């Protein structure tokens, strides 16, 4: 039932998922002046050299690129994390226009899109078990602004015409997610949640300070996707972002001064 429209969007989700009004919901606004520099935070360790992408999929809420998470081939460690987190998939959230699309905001600024690289804690064995734990997932969030093209995104862009409508997938092997990362791994971190149903409070969020630039042509291809299935009335997959939620009793920590 849930989606991003008037009648099934974020303001409705608490009816099926009451944790929507919980104590550690995501995304949030990152108030940069209030975030505390924490000299105890480690550099983030991103080890993607042996990543194995499998498929690209439109599931009616975003598109995702899925990885082989049956071994420690593409792992996130360090930073605020204890232990080792396997990359399951990445996906994006984006807007109908360049002034909205991100889920996190920075001093209330919205970016055109936000990339989420979703990882789960190997100590829980599988993602389903991990989503039931407060330290089950680590999502690496990367902002997208519109300017110069991101060359490492183009292979993704170019196959979106083959997964237009909900329920389409395609082979998507040999994709290297290192080509989506900004120079700096400086980050903010806080305890939060999945930003889509089931909104489980299982995520350590790691949001990079440095956005990547993508071109207008690249983001326009995102906007040609459809929320609908083939044969149903065409509804552009745009504005698939949850707004900032109350910070409540949480501290955002910065890895950098
Ligand atoms: N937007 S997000 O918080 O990164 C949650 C995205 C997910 B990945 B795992 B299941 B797969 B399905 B559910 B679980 B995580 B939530 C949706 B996607
Ligand atoms: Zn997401």
């Amino acid at each position: 039932h849930w989606g991003y429209g008037k009648h099934n969007g974020p303001e409705h989700w608490h009816k099926d998922f009451p944790i929507a009004k919980g104590e550690r919901q995501s995304p949030v606004d990152i108030d940069t002046h209030t975030a505390k520099y924490d000299p105890s935070l480690k550099p983030l360790s991103v080890s993607y050299d042996q990543a194995t992408s499998l498929r690209i999929l439109n599931n009616g809420h975003s598109f995702q690129v899925t990885f082989d998470d049956s071994q420690d081939k593409a792992v996130l460690k360090g930073g605020p994390l204890d232990g080792t987190y396997r990359l399951l998939q990445f996906h994006f959230h984006w807007g109908s226009l360049d002034g909205q699309g991100s889920e996190h905001t920075v001093d209330k600024k919205k970016y055109a899109a936000e990339l989420h690289l979703v990882h789960w804690n190997t100590k829980y064995g599988d993602v389903g078990k991990a989503v039931q734990q407060p330290d089950g997932l680590a999502v690496l969030g990367i902002f997208l602004k519109v300017g110069s093209a991101k060359p490492g995104l183009q292979k993704v862009v170019d196959v979106l015409d083959s997964i237009k409508t909900e329920g389409k997938s395609a082979d998507f092997t040999n994709f290297d997610p290192r080509g989506l990362l900004p120079e700096s791994l400086d980050y903010w971190t806080y305890p939060g949640s999945l930003t889509t149903p089931p909104l489980a409070e299982c995520v350590t969020w790691i949001v990079l300070k440095e956005p990547i630039s993508v071109s207008s042509e690249q983001v326009l291809k995102f906007r040609k996707l459809n929320f609908n299935g083939e044969g149903e009335p065409e509804e552009l997959m745009v504005d698939n972002w949850r707004p900032a939620q109350p910070l409540k009793n949480r501290q955002i920590k910065a890895s950098f001064k």
